[PDB]
């Protein structure tokens, strides 16, 4: 299956005898699921995201059937606003990004040129918007609140901003604010023709 990014890349998973929908998220190292009944021993853990950190219960060796393919790995269960399948499981079902082809054994980073500055950013299929750490961008901008794993953040919204992603030009809305990592979301990914394959 090859999926485009005009809509959130949602997939049906079966975990612990239960059926759920989850997001194929190349920007997440870990798999994080909403509170659910899982059998076995676990360990408390803390994970960071936009908005901050959340405490999760970690389970190892959990079998998950993602879109009909089986995979075994670590799954985090916690207060996520969405069920996220991270790179730990994505590599197992052979998922790749194509825009070049990129496997997910390492974070999918690219160099972008924006506002005359060079930065590295993460190709993030789980993000609807593009969010960059604080930087010098010209023009008028509007305050906006975006939520994420740790909660929400106020960002400045700039529209019609030119970005050159891995040598591809794209124009769109760019959010500037307190992100821990520069994220290139679906609003720009669909412009450089990014597809997900598994």
């Amino acid at each position: 299956p090859q999926v485009t990014l005009w809509q959130r890349p949602l997939v049906t998973i079966k975990i612990g005898g239960q059926l759920k929908e989850a997001l194929l998220d190349t920007g997440a190292d870990d798999t994080v699921l909403e509170e659910m009944s899982l059998p076995g021993r676990w360990k408390p853990k803390m994970i960071g995201g936009i908005g901050g950190f959340i405490k999760v219960r970690q389970y190892d060796q959990i079998l998950i059937e993602i879109c009909g393919h089986k995979a075994i790995g670590t799954v985090l269960v916690g207060p996520t606003p969405v069920n996220i399948i991270g790179r730990n499981l994505l590599t197992q079902i052979g998922m790749t990004l194509n825009f070049p082809q990129v496997t997910l054994w390492q974070r999918p980073l690219v160099t972008i040129k924006i506002g005359g500055q060079l930065k590295e950013a993460l190709l993030d299929t789980g993000a609807d918007d593009t969010v960059l750490e604080e930087m010098s961008l010209p023009g008028r901008w509007k305050p906006k609140m975006i939520g994420g794993i740790g909660g929400f953040i106020k960002v400045r919204q700039y529209d019609q901003i030119l970005i050159e992603i891995c040598g591809h030009k794209a124009i769109g809305t760019v959010l500037v604010g307190p992100t821990p990592v520069n994220i290139i979301g679906r609003n720009l990914l669909t412009q450089i023709g990014c597809t997900l394959n598994f």
